[PDB]
């Protein structure tokens, strides 16, 4: 079975400055191909050692991938390096330069003559176009391997590597991950529920991930026996499974919503309009969310609805109510989410971090949801935004 | 300057099935230490492929700490690797068996067959106490160089490597680190306006990592240099700088609100909230941020005061501007923020994704700033809050 390799180049990796998930996310997408991965590499931003490892690692390799130091700075150096590695000068594509003064231009600025050298190649690269930024990638074939340069940030790479991955004609094995996500039930609940389908051999097998959006389990190994056995599972788990592969829950809310005809509406106290955020993370939202209330103080919660005789007890499920019930009322939705609660670090009302109320009101009424999450800050708002979703979803 | 190599033992480590953050932990304890990290290395719990990669660092390295594989499974295989990368025979301490033996006695238990090779040492290697878990570690010393096995787990291995580091006779020198936080200017730009102060040096370096909220710009090595090439560097960039350190914008504006004694209030459209959730991301926001609204419906950008005429032009500065102006007013603020734009996909208005307005009102006037991000919609509308959180801080 032949090698791919994947170095991440960044002097910020090797110290956890950025934390390297791209090496790792390059790995998890070459497990349908009968590649082996024996180890990845954090290699500084500087030529000589960079050329090394890239002189070695395309000596062992079907396969090398790179992320990282594709820009124009002196840090910049994965080109000259990769260049330096296989033996070939480099030369300037004056078609590409074009591109990148063109870039340039739209923005009325002009463009900074060191980012010259995102326009160079060697002979036997071909380019690889990057629509979101200035510094394109490569692909060399030579000698029957494949080596890719990818940019660092992954908004740039991932549609990137999409595209050239299918490309490569690396080799395929039947490899399949199905992951099915739940709500409102713990690790241990799954597990007994599942018995003996929770298997875990060399074939398939089933894991479970805590998640702030629930307990996802996943079902990964060979294709036909993670086909077989997810289709069980789901079977079992019915009741909390909402959705499977990249459904998240704003996009099941925007498929309830444009079922139904319905609009929405938000008004939020801890979440500061993390939920606002997560509705329209998802493309289309405009058809049917209508806006929000981000009411952080005492004044903005009397000014948009919530009753004075409510203003000094805003831990309290008559509180979620009386906020989803004003979000509906000044918007006009079908429906209203609103999020009260203690965030962390401190408690509030004699409550303690994690103690959050989520409602939704609606045509038939108004709903509330005590929860009383673990986590810091962020997570408990970040469990909050899920939980108001859960609500119009499971 | 002499190497210090690091490699991180487990197969889910390639994968990130479990986040590496040892060898980056380890890297970083090494900053008062004159040597390299050129690179780290994650590698597959496989005894014929870790005893390579020890084999070619110990080979070029002075400091050679290997993390992991130290436990009892058919996969915990860093001991044999070792053993046979520096041609050494692995022997049973019956000492150390005999404390292997009292920890499973102490939990009642009989240690199971498979701890015996927890026991095995090389000639070359002293041990490591582990008082937290079954494995001790080694330190090797050969060749005038060093090679610590550790635990896999952190509350093992860090009070070991603490213990031990010191006494590896490694040679010193003061290091420094400076994390400059700028917006406003682009990486090219840095790089010319800097000049000769981008220093690329042995002792010293100047490196810029792009990200959503600003290009940063990193001095690190000698700290009498490092002190002085951010001093001049800082005095370069002064208007574009919001920050060092851990600084987050978020806790610049909170810095600047809590300064004058100034509230703050935000409208938003492209962005949905997630300027709001920014904001709030911060312990103590209540004290200044009195909260906001998403006007993301036609209707909620009239209900919260965007002019009727501006209604059919949403993406441009006269509209940003109004939706900041009315976001103070109707909130009784100090100061509000305001975003406006596309976020992508689609264009609208007859502007293209990344077309963005953010605005700030305060007591003098307002002013408005135009940007053409070249991202997807996430990106966009992330790097929308980093600029206009800018706006209050520039
Ligand atoms: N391996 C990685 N994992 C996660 N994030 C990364 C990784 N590499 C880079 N990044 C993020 O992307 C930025 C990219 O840095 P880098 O300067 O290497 O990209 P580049 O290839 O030069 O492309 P660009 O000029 O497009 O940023 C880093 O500051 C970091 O924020
Ligand atoms: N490189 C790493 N970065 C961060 N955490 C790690 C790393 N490697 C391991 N861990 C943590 O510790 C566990 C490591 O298990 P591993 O088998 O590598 O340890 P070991 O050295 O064999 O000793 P033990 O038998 O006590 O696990 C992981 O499951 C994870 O929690
Ligand atoms: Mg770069
Ligand atoms: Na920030
Ligand atoms: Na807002």
């Amino acid at each position: 079975m032949e090698r791919a390799e994947i170095l991440g180049v960044g002097t910020e990796l090797l110290y956890g400055e950025t934390l390297d998930t791209n090496t790792a996310e390059i790995a998890r997408s070459l497990k349908p191909y009968a590649l082996k991965v024996e180890r990845t590499l954090r290699v500084a931003d500087e030529v000589a050692p960079l050329a090394r490892e890239v002189e070695e690692a395309f000596a062992r390799a079907r396969l090398v991938v790179l992320s990282g130091g594709l820009g124009p700075t002196p840090d910049d150096v994965t080109r000259e390096a990769v260049a330096l590695a296989l033996g070939e000068p480099l030369e300037l594509d004056e078609a590409v330069l074009g591109e990148i003064e063109a870039f340039f231009r739209a923005r009325g600025r002009a463009m900074p003559e060191a980012n010259r050298k995102q326009a160079m190649r060697i002979p036997s690269a071909t380019w690889l176009k990057n629509p979101r930024g200035t510094a394109p990638g490569w692909w060399v074939r030579k000698g029957g391997k494949d080596l890719v340069l990818l940019p660092g940030p992954p908004p740039e790479w991932r549609p990137m590597w999409q595209e050239v991955l299918p490309r490569l004609g690396l080799p395929r094995r039947p490899y399949a991950e199905r992951v099915l996500k739940t709500w409102g039930i713990g690790e241990s609940e799954i597990v007994e529920r599942l018995g003996p389908l929770f298997v875990r051999e060399e074939e398939v097998e089933v894991g479970t991930y805590p998640k702030v959006h629930g307990v996802e389990v996943v079902v990964r190994g060979r294709e036909d026996r993670v086909a077989e056995l997810a289709e069980r599972i789901k079977k079992k788990l019915l009741k909390e499974v909402w959705g499977e592969g990249e459904m998240t829950l704003a996009e099941a809310v925007k498929r309830r919503m444009e079922r139904e005809g319905a609009t929405l509406s938000t008004m939020e106290s801890l979440t500061g309009g993390l939920l606002g955020a997560e509705i329209t993370r998802v493309p289309g939202a405009s058809r049917f969310y209508l806006g929000g209330v981000v009411s952080y103080s005492v004044g903005a919660k009397a000014r948009f609805g919530v009753p004075q005789d409510l203003l000094s007890r805003t831990v309290s499920a008559e509180t979620a109510r009386a906020m989803a019930e004003a979000a509906r009322s000044l918007f006009g939705s079908t429906y209203a989410l609103a999020t009260t609660g203690v965030a962390g670090p401190d408690p509030l009302e004699g409550e303690p971090p994690g103690t959050v109320y989520v409602a939704l009101a609606g045509p038939t009424g108004a709903e509330v949801r005590r929860y009383r999450f673990p986590g810091d800050r962020e997570t408990v708002r970040l469990r909050s935004v899920y939980a108001a979703l859960a609500l119009l979803v499971t």
